[PDB]
RNA sequence: UUUUUUUUUUUUUUUUUUUUUUUUUUUUUUUUUUUUUU
RNA sequence: UUUUUUUUUUUUUUUUUUUUUUUUUUUUUUUUUUUUUU
């Protein structure tokens, strides 16, 4: 059944919106100031810093960074008669802990935490990607497309684990492998057992993320190595560059600004009654009647800022630019010529230059965002009969495809990497930049609610560039 | 004696044909509409839904799917002056239960049920095979050839059990093994005892299906595991890939469209008097003078549709294409380039595009279809030790060994199996593989 | 080096004796009342009930048994002018926890806990053995000799694990096996993982306890069963009846009454300076000048009570009676004709009949008690194949093979193990069997 | 816990007593006629004939015995001004079925059925025992003492199965064995499977009933025979004559007349509140203030009739006469010189001779009736150590009891009967007619309620005869 | 030179027993009565 | 001469995918900034 999931997510987002309402009440902010992305961003880093129970425990025993008992940051932006001023207001965690507890009807609301931290990961992926760490581990900077959910820490649950990219897991596992290579950390102690456990948990997350059997089997065999040394490093680099084309089925969770939920809840649009969804039309129509204000530099233009905000909201920064333009209806400028900077404001930037203005989020169309893969990346081995059965009793040969019959019969010793790299190469050669994917699905219009009739898009606009970076 | 079996099957098919006659009388259909495969198909799903006593009991306690007290589906296709229209006419089970009871002279006619459900399994195997479930259990999609009788549920008897393929049994047993692995279901309760019983019944069906002693012995030893866990999974996968070449002696029951029997019975050809057979010339000669109409899409061609219908009728979709072409006399196109779709029509397809036309079922020759294996097999502690002999037998096996010595393809004019003609194909590598 | 171990055990027993001194100070008992075994026994059950942190946690969530917040029992026996009276004085755990903490110089003193709980196990084995549980698991009552350390719970450490008998481990493992057979308890959850872990810990304790390679290998192979069912039950019963003769190298820890340590510490005999040992002459010479008073029934005789107390102190209740008589110098009466009862007094017994008197602990000789096996062993796919060598070794075994070559019984006057005297018994069949 | 069992049995007997009250209301009987055993006896055969669902199904397809649609018997005895008259009033089952259903608050009350049918078995065992069938199977008439619960049919549950004697099970199993010998009835059909199942159910009931390991093991090995022929017949006869001395732990359920419960319930003594027990003081004190009237022949004396009724009530007809006399306080006459007949009245006996009078049920003492065995029938094998452990390191022999060491080491082939008959004979020879049993337990006085202090009985009255038959 | 882990109710009236356990149906029997007779 | 058993929610939009899944903590990092520098 799907009604229960819809009711649960509706209750969750209703609690989130009511917490936004109460923060607006408590902060004594104006109507316009309640529609600012920066305030929600700072408040949500406060949120994560209050539920980072592991870091809370680590910092209680580590009283450093000067005045840091329980309070961090808090750069609240406020308006005086047109001008803007930032105040470093410090909030302790504990009162906000109870205000959450009262906001979700006595519950912890950790799922909502996962969605906000994923949405921060989405905005981070949209704004800046780290080739710095990608080459710190030595991997080439060609794979920036697989840094989805990179900023997400381990503390997130299965829902958070679903949206993390393959490359994010590759980076996380290489970190552990390098740490275990630097020092003899895999001893029979509890630390070794726990890092072992986290390792197989991350690995079965990985093998769940993939779709074709060959990569699942080679991930299974990578596990066989009880002592991760150097060979597994290139083994999993080969895994990553195979997933470049044999991409994993990674979900795309549609989270929206802290305000958008608050404005919707304040108007009385209860999500429990009519139901809510995270993949369907829902986050699209809530943005159809949502007003958002944002802060812009004197050199920054708002036109690219709105598009980057739409990137962050719908996590479409790693998608084809042409498709995003089609749903937008307007051309989406790649990051090469974006005359804008990061959404977050540096702590040293002055305030006389800063100017607030609206953001455009309206899109002409809407589409479903499933956690599936392309329908043109399944070119491996073969598909058909191997044996025959005699139906008529006729004196005839029984055709047997012998060379594949030996291939099926082996020993299953669960040990090999290059031998499967051979099928990786074969499949890559079979792959083409022409194979059309997602057959049977299309882009839909806003006026339709039950997915009745789509329109098939068709682009012949040469080589405008389907590459957000470079 | 064989006369009694012939008389029994003749009486059964006579009752089936008379039931077809009475449904034609009751439905007020025209002569052409009585020769449509779709009507018989829908009526026979009604048939199975009326004798699915287990599902009847399960659905009486489960009133769901909206308006479903006793009536399901019923998309009857009718002609108005050339055009076609579907009506969703709902029939309850019980009256058709009594009409059967009167159609078989007071008997239940469960054997006929088995043959119709097998014929549905034959058409399903001809049209679509499920690698979906084959990889849901994780088995590779290379073994689509052993999905014979896959759609057949357990309710069929020994006659139904004979025609189910080895791979069908492998899938059914792996389903039970995975269910017993997910939860501790093998307790000393009645459910565990009954699933145990069904397990040995399916297993001695399996060991009866095989021919060589090694696989029979390893199936015997697979039984010795009182707690089916993970090792038996690969054990029986090895059994399956051994049966790929060491094939089991599975029968091929020759059932024909619901109409073909009805037209034959209506003309007065009593099968009890002259006798009837399910393996011999009989279903061949009844199709020699049978007229069949079918529904075809505006893009579908009837030429491949007739060949696919012959596949479904004679269950030759898993055989060599060359042999089927020889009996046909015309080339049989493999499924790779069939510009056609499934025989059954989707519930949402429009009717202005649909067009009805004849089907060709005439074949130049006829052959016996025994439940034997290739002559190549006659020419030739745990499970792994026997896997060793499996491997050496596989190595001894060759793609050259000719089978079925002493038997041949026959002509239509002969009735007593007097003199055959030996076929000989040297036409390179046209492709003896229906899939791929 | 052995000096560090001697210093550690000396410090431990010094702390124990000082705790005895302080309890004597706090309880306001007389000099005679401080030499009573019953008071020390009750105080030491208080000790175990205060460090049973597992049971403390289990009872804090389970407030039952009426008035049981933190206090249990406490039947202190006191003298009025010759007569005796018991008072049910209740002591809470926590203050005694801190008094221990101050008694061991800020340390927990868990090792001392292990030795006191082992000494309770020694007295329990000396007094009463449970064929009740031995036949509750169905094992025959012939193996009462392998119930050493049976009362010891799991909470003890490696030192406690060393002295537990083979049969005690057999009983503990069969309990877990029967619990896992009754319900599907071996799931992938944390409980299954932890019981698994405890299982291999108890099993490598077992295989460490044995000496011959065959039984170690069969214990190794018993481990290979991931699902302990019924076959392992008889497998480990065969292991036990093989250990009947192929006995395991189990230690014998020489703990002494709560008072004996207190009297020695009170007199100023510091054990840290001169060193202390648990296997050598030490516990023998401390009893050479120790006075002990005990409570005796009007029908009980003190002569057998002193011998039973010596059994409990030196854990010689499972040894040959002849040898114990030789070290005693007087005949040791077997349990068949002991006109005495258990040392502990029932909660309902009256006090007018109870009479206090001295106990004799002096022994003419002393001997080393190593954790080795008889020299007879040095003279000599599944479980059944190794059971074959078990049977042939049993047949090779004889009731004549003399053991412990090169070692002998020593005199008290010698301190450095200079010259022993070889004993020799030809006194027919007096009976080398404490039970029966 | 024992409170729940007490509450359940109290509710059950309260329902039984209320059904007795309603039958007294419906039958229009007088106060004296409601204290007659015969009326309750006939009504309770009506009870069993109404819940004998198996026989109901068998007789619906078998309309014989003349007028027998739903009604059987019903010889109700009534008083006219001192004289007595029997009326053959026929009651159908179904209305009494619903009256039960309303009497137990909507429940079937099958447990109460088991207790009434056991109490009928108790009275039958007290009155008449069948050496007729005992020699029909050919077994000697010396074992009449093991016919406890003989009349009980299979339909009773575990509670009914507990009180059936060892000899009753022997007779029931020999019946099945002779039936399977007469015809090839053990085929692979459903009938063979079901009789097989009933066979192991009766056999594990048997092995649960015994106490010593040898007989349990030989019962286990008797099971090994898949085809019960002739050898098992003498095998289980040997089992029976071994159980003659190695008696099985068979319970003694204390059921009382149909009226006694009704009179107690009518007076308002609710058993749910104060609790009820079936083994303790309870059935004793209810008889301390119970009045019972009974029918007696002109030649029968009431003095022996009261004692026989006490036999039937407390199922002490198979016990020592001396002990029963001690609890009675008066001498109990053995069946050899009882100038009385069966309690039930023959259908042809005239009514002018029949006379009604009181029955004495008062007993001077009370005792617990546990389902245990004698503490002097445990003389088998030996008890003591077999091995020794070296405590001191002394150069000495290790005494091993070798001939028993071989005895323990065998093969466990689960096949033998005479070899264990050898230990049967050895144990029988070790057994003595002097061994005192039931140590630590004694006879109690009525005034005590919590089992405080007993008095030890002691009989030196020569050989009065501890044998009810003969 | 070898070591403090916790998972839903037990035990000191005492020394080898005693203890939260259950409605299945297959071809003709039985209340003249208590150990024979069919 | 070889045979009608029933156990808690599936399937005809279509031909080889798509679907009721979850808060763990171990010795010093990061919002001056967007792909280097430590």
């Amino acid at each position: 059944n799907a009604t229960e999931i819809r009711a649960s997510v509706g209750k969750m987002i209703d609690g989130i919106g009511r917490f936004y309402i109460q923060m607006c009440t408590e902060l004594k902010l104006s109507d316009y100031e309640g529609r600012l992305i920066q305030n929600s961003l700072t408040i949500e880093r406060m949120v994560l810093s209050a539920f980072d129970e592991r870091r809370n425990k680590y910092l209680e025993e580590h009283p450093s960074a000067g005045k840091d008992p329980k309070k961090t940051g808090g750069p609240i932006y406020r308006r005086v008669d047109g001008k803007w001023r930032r105040e470093l207001i410090l909030y302790d965690k504990e009162e906000i802990r109870r205000i959450w507890r009262q906001a979700n009807n006595g519950d912890d609301a950790t799922a909502g935490l996962t969605h906000m931290m994923i949405w921060h990961s989405n905005l981070n992926d949209a704004t800046y990607q780290r080739t710095r760490a990608l080459v710190r581990t030595g991997m080439d900077p060609r794979m920036c497309s697989l840094m989805q959910g990179s900023t997400l820490p381990r503390r997130s649950g299965a829902a958070g684990a679903a949206v993390k990219g393959v490359g994010t897991m590759v980076m996380e596992l290489i970190r552990m492998i390098k740490r275990g290579i630097n020092d003899r950390n895999f001893w029979r102690g509890e630390n070794g057992r726990r890092t072992r456990i986290a390792y197989e948990r991350m690995c079965n997350i990985l093998k769940g993320k993939f779709q074709t059997a060959a990569q699942r089997t080679m991930v299974d065999q990578v596990r066989e190595s009880r002592n991760p040394g150097n060979a597994e490093f290139e083994d999993l680099i080969f895994l990553a560059r195979s997933a470049l084309i044999l991409r994993g089925s990674v979900a795309h969770k549609s989270c929206l600004p802290a305000c958008v939920y608050g404005s919707a809840v304040a108007s009385g649009y209860d999500f429990e009654r009519e139901g809510y969804s995270l993949v369907g039309i829902d986050p699209f129509r809530l943005l159809q009647n949502s007003q958002v204000y944002s802060l812009i530099r004197p050199n920054e233009n708002p036109a690219h800022k709105s598009q980057l905000v739409w990137m962050a909201c719908h996590s479409a920064a790693f998608e084809d630019l042409r498709v995003s333009s089609f749903i937008r209806g307007t051309k989406v400028v790649p990051r090469g010529k974006l005359s804008t900077r990061g959404v977050q404001i540096a702590s040293n930037e002055n305030m006389e230059t800063m100017e607030s203005s609206t953001l455009e989020l309206r899109s002409r169309y809407w589409a479903i965002r499933t956690r599936s893969g392309g329908n043109t990346n399944q070119q491996r081995a073969s598909s058909g009969q191997i044996s025959i059965q005699p139906t008529f009793s006729v004196q005839r040969n029984l055709p047997f495809d012998r060379p594949t019959i030996m291939a099926a019969f082996t020993g299953n010793t669960e040990g090999r990497t290059s031998d499967m790299r051979t099928e990786i190469i074969r499949l890559m050669e079979s792959a083409r930049p022409e194979d059309v994917s997602f057959q049977g699905r299309g882009v839909f219009e806003l006026s339709d609610e039950k997915a009745t009739s789509p329109i098939v898009p068709s682009f012949d606009m040469s080589n405008e560039g389907s590459y957000f970076f470079g």
